[PDB]
């Protein structure tokens, strides 16, 4: 049916958790990215149809934190919005549901990405409207509980990507090195200006003042592995995954404008890519036959690509322990691979991630002229979402 | 395109705040009304291929809470789901998400619908995490914040129902038969068992025994017209909109089987209906050339229908006063408006709501015979929320 | 050295957790108490010359509870006031104080006594000020750490309460059997009237109407030994102490006017009793050669009697086993301990409680025309508190 | 009857609001101060009779905070202990009620003052026990609701300060000059070594590291009129009391060991001064006569004394308007008055802060061979605490 393509890609610099965007709800985030993506596409706001934005931690941040997201940014009122939540997919589910939509021929512009802002997220007392009666009871860090804990299991996040490591047999050793790599690579893309194209600085009217964030502030330059093997196992007594090989808590927006190919021609849009196949494509028989990460070797798959012939992977970087057995079991070419550095060094804004390392991808390949393009993450059946994209 | 049908459509009772199902989880309720509309399309767990849930108060609920649902009702941990927050429209657009990722070739098979325990929701303290430093501040009730509270105009929807009153200059007496209406109609369709078919049981376990909800709670049998014309106003002094003639704060999940029409042939399934058209349909030119209710004339232009064809329709009660007011726009015959009572007398379990009327609708069309049905909900630019059913 | 006496004794009844008393702060009992204290003393509000009250639960209930009581039962805006906090001997403790007062030559007529409402007592966030940064924390009640948590030990109250169990070699049946001569004798005591001088109602005007409680709401009434038998320990596995055999938390105020015998003549005031003598009088050497219950005999030895002399004894019933092991060590004849029933059946309201059980003891005396008394509450070195009064 | 002397005075530095002391609970600096005056007074643990703290803030703090206190200190477990709480008169209040006891006969040896920290303060949720039911709440600073705000006028301190600045037109000039004052006297005392006597260090054990805290950090050194100046008002619009005139909310621990003479003397101890008069001293008429601060004028009479024969003069600054109303009333020779700096500069740790101005005034008596001193805090009838010392 109709082709899909990404207008525009911009995000925010990516802030450390109670750091430079601390004072910045997510929607406000999501305001920014979402007027700029707008400006970037080169369309007006009125030519946009529906905004799906990814949030995780909604918890008071008020009704609807997508419509607020593009109330703010100065979309018309008249524009449906939905916040979409499925963790970690997120940002990225939401810009294969626009695919779907105007596949559908429901829509010709969608505004696509997410948000969040870890830092704001509240503590909870989830009792207090009927009351506790007696005893001592939970004050509940939201974060934790809506973002980072494993509902079934009951353990955080961290204790799977142990798992993992432990598994397939990643060393400390090897994820700290992942982890230098993708501190070493993240500099230098900061210092060579190659996420220029893409961040959308944020003004922060202080008491008096105005501040500007247009740097992402997450990275530790000059790292060593020193460094990083001095570091205490923070999950696990003797694990293998600390502070220093895997992301952070961070705030981020970042958002895409998704059209149909004949709606851009229509508009005199420029696309920077197209979108050739998702993690949600197509259906089934059989899910199981391709491994553990099957979701990625089924989109690669149907995009009619192998892992060789791609230019460049984003594959997210939450734990490096997790990134590596990915790149082990598809045997990515590592020098294509996060080539401006990864979530360890730039942080991993939950709700928004999967956006922003969409919005790296679509611009590194305009700047390097690659034309294959992947973005993937999440892992484990029914949890990781993959786009394929071909650039223009 | 792909015709999509409605294969089975499911619901908890609506239960009244802090009363009968105060101990059970919306994710609890979500599982019983999944595991039930699977069993009654006639299909197998491994049939379905994605999860789609509205639930508008997520704070503290953990991980993903359609995800959650989906695993405790025993479907397939590979399945992918994923919640949806766009408030009041949340659980309608569950089913035209559905039917859009089916028209666009994904998915054959998808859960959809909404979940929500209002009398769950949990308090918030926003600035816990960095400190307050000093002086009180606010402990947020988190379902007004995140579920009832105007984001922009910074006051109760309850003062939008207000508005909407003088606006079209709908009086407190109207107002309040209307409720009676609700009242009685809802009180004989429960006494002569139209919702027997569509209510799962949700069974509670305590300690010592079990207690089985599966009545509607929160109907006032007996409702006079002499006892609404006692009550006080809700929102403001002089107000027209009371408790009585404005709906609750309630608990429900409702969940449909979406299904392309083919794969129902090839299951051996018997749709319930046709999904014809919903809001979300088509593009946007020239949108707001209809009125403020456009989402629902659209939906029913879009259908090829108009609103003198229609034999049944499900107006959700959120307050009288937008009830009356889109009767009146749009000119409903209101012999065919929620014929087994609506909102006022049953509740209005956020993001659930949606899916419940749907539900509601899909059963009544089947009982009474009735060919074309309208489900509409929410009221505004961009929130107004509608599909048309054709019966099968 | 001045000899001091009660010239009046008032206390509100004793309510439940939750129940009768949950709507009426602690300083409004006490307010309630003085301004009858004040009354039955026959003296006016002008010829107090202070105001010290007992009250272990203080958090949030403003500047100097004992002083908003005094003020809100009329007393003169000038009478200084302080409230003391010896947790369990708060309310008793003020009288040896007022005493102490009154002999040193600074006072002759002080309101003395204790108040606390532990339905009201809050939960506590104790990192909110400079945040909790991040991960889960206690939402702490507060209650049990300020009123009931053994601050050394880390442990329950009631865990001290089985170790005395041990140590005694006090049987679960044994405790059984006492608790339930206490529900007996409470109830005898109720029924006969034997606490209507002592009581004054408790007003709770509410927005429609008016509440009166003027009746002991603790006690069970047709206990029964088996009843008490299938009780499940309250505090570890295979315990002896149970909620049948241990007091409850609960809400009270208890208030006595003390003033010099001097000042009593002037006045034109028939005094109750004199107080004798209390555990705090006289220096402490050598204060441990006497047992674990040296406060008790100390104070019995300083009145110059035996406890073979003393007629009746009010003996506190926080637990059954501390109540038995006081018993058997100072040998006291049971018939005359508790004889309108103690604290399992009555309540335990922490700052009150001592004060409670001297305005029992000395409405005891006068109706039953006993000479000699004594009251005596808390168990462990330096926490016992004990008065001997004299009936005048 | 006996006399009443001071064997030792000690307390920590006053740390500010969420600085040097944020880590150390009341108790611990309670524990710290009073096992010092213990060794400063030459006398042992177990010669001690009794333990009276002031605490205004015990909210969490645990059962008894004077007895945790006593404990920590390595005092004899059997010592009774109590926590007295008078806002603002609580630690010098507990001096007097020292020598009530020993005038009455019943302790030769008390330990007398208090403690308190501020920075720690929890927030409160007072409906958390039975529910908040529905709508945002309070969620509640218990230093401001419990420790700075009027109980019956329903607003904090500071207003009371600008009502008495009005009332006798204390100029915000006058107020500033105060300060300004305060500040360099604090400077130059503590420069010179005036608290080297009377500051006992705290000790923190770090993450790893001992940290010494043994300074009042609260003084602005370099403090000048045109700084003072250029301060917002902090209460009131166009009011007169600023954070630059007002003292701040501070940490402390104040301890002294009060003794009767005749036990001194046995023990070979040699006591600083004689308390000669106090507040509470004595009893009537007539009350009202002597003006607003009559407590203190009464306190100065009864010592056989004028204004013009004191030597020394601690009159507590928790306000500068305060402060100038009272020297203005009492005539004052200010040369004579807060002689090391005063709570503007130094902190008002409220429960601490009449037992810290005791102990600074005992010790300057004894480096300035002053022989009669006074030493006043708090305003306004029945709140007023005062005590008169003879150097020996």
């Amino acid at each position: 049916m109709k082709e899909v393509v990404i207008a525009s890609a911009v995000r925010t610099a990516i802030g450390s958790y109670g750091k430079s965007l601390k004072d910045v709800p997510a929607v406000d985030l999501g305001a920014t990215a979402i007027k700029e993506a707008v400006k970037k596409a080169g369309i007006k706001p009125e030519d946009v149809n529906e905004v799906i934005l990814g949030n995780v931690l909604q918890a008071g941040l008020g009704q609807n934190p997508a419509r607020q997201a593009s109330f703010k940014a100065g979309l018309p009122v008249e524009i449906p919005a939905m916040t979409i939540n499925k963790v970690c997919g997120s940002g990225l589910r939401t810009v294969s549901l626009a695919a779907q939509i105007i596949k559908a021929g429901d829509a010709d512009v969608i505004i696509a990405g997410g948000m969040e802002n870890m830092s704001r997220a509240p503590y909870l007392a989830n009792n207090a409207r009927w009351g506790y009666r007696m005893g001592n009871a939970k004050f509940v860090d939201e974060m934790i509980t809506d973002g980072l804990w494993d509902a079934f299991n009951d353990y955080h996040m961290g204790i799977t990507a142990e798992n993992i490591a432990e598994r397939w047999n990643i060393s400390r050793e090897e994820q700290d090195e992942f982890a230098l790599a993708s501190q070493k690579k993240a500099e230098e893309a900061i210092k060579s200006g190659q996420f220029k194209d893409e961040i959308v600085p944020v003004v922060i009217k202080g008491r008096k003042g105005e501040t500007v964030v247009d740097t992402d502030e997450h990275p530790r330059f000059g790292s060593t592995i020193e460094g990083l093997a001095k570091l205490k196992p923070a999950f696990k007594k003797d694990g293998t995954v600390t502070a220093g090989n895997a992301s952070g808590l961070n705030d981020c927006a970042a958002v895409l404008v998704i059209m149909s190919a004949e709606k851009a021609k229509e508009l005199g849009v420029k696309p920077l890519a197209k979108i050739v196949s998702y993690g949600s494509a197509g259906v089934d028989p059989a899910i199981m036959g391709y491994g553990p990460f099957y979701a990625t070797k089924a989109a690669i798959e149907k995009a009619g690509w192998t892992v060789d012939e791609l230019d460049l992977i984003e594959s997210n970087e939450a734990f490096a322990a997790q990134s590596l057995a990915v790149a082990k079991d598809l045997k990515f070419d590592m020098n294509k691979v996060n080539v401006n550095g990864g979530a360890i060094a730039l942080g991993h804004p939950i709700g928004a991630s999967g956006a922003r390392i969409l919005v790296t991808l679509v611009h590194a390949m305009q700047k390097r002229d690659a034309k294959k393009g992947l973005a993937t993450l999440c892992i484990g059946g029914g949890q990781g979402t993959a786009i394929l994209l071909e650039k223009c």
